[PDB]
């Protein structure tokens, strides 16, 4: 339970992409868990017009020493050329959870 | 509007569990509101295999002096032995809302 | 990619409201994108009892120098008298996304 936790946020065009990324990250012990939110609507401007499509969001939980590697890995395997890969540092968590996230991700 | 706000994030196995936690915290004036997200998929490893199940996520809003009390309370009533109870301190919010969160949770 | 990105979080009574706000912010180049989460349940106290209604949540992505302007604009156009408009500052993001958020919001 030594290391502080970090959150990673990213979006994917499909659920399968979100599941695949979560899987690859878990298998590499780069995260402890992922929360996948389905059917989010993403709205943005492309070519001076407002576009939207359906996506999944993911919250990834890991420790702060693994954040850069996890980001690099997501970037390497992401279906998007320009994905949102965003790091949020929580101010606190319950000790039992901090412990578990560390244990899951320790080599 | 004296105190700065904090967000708490947690997940539950069912919607009913999330409503219940939301409810109990509200009646104790430990939070001002809850946002419940349904049908999220959580992915993690157990016994060396990758598992997933469906959960609800919750964002809980309160003031910073109540975070520890609210976390302790969530731990005591949570269905999971090891729940994720995570605190994020926003850098800013609009005054009318900070005021409201304060008025809802102040003894 | 000069300026750091910031996140805004808010909720709306309907999806149409969330889409409308996203739209207005985009046409003013005050955000780079919106992620809209539908059919969330919001729980709070009204009239000394615990109430709930349906909402959408939105995560808005922009640059830090636009946060105040984006918040002011949201307050002016929001259907709620007391909206939650919350700023979260990520600790890190991938360069390509920072670059894009900056390019999208430049006049
Ligand atoms: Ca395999
Ligand atoms: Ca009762
Ligand atoms: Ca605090
Ligand atoms: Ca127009
Ligand atoms: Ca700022």
């Amino acid at each position: 339970s030594m290391k502080n936790i970090s959150l990673l946020y990213t979006t994917t065009p499909t659920y399968e992409d979100a599941y695949r990324i979560s899987n690859i990250l878990l298998e590499n012990k780069l995260i402890a868990c992922a929360n996948i939110f389905s059917n989010i609507t993403s709205v943005y401007v492309w070519e001076d017009e407002i576009h939207n499509n359906t996506e999944c969001a993911i919250i990834l939980k890991t420790t702060n020493d693994l954040v850069q590697h996890a980001t690099n890995k997501i970037q390497a395997i992401h279906p998007y050329d320009t994905p949102a890969i965003i790091t949020i540092d929580p101010t606190n968590a319950n000790d039992k959870f901090i412990q578990w996230v560390n244990d899951c991700t320790a080599l």
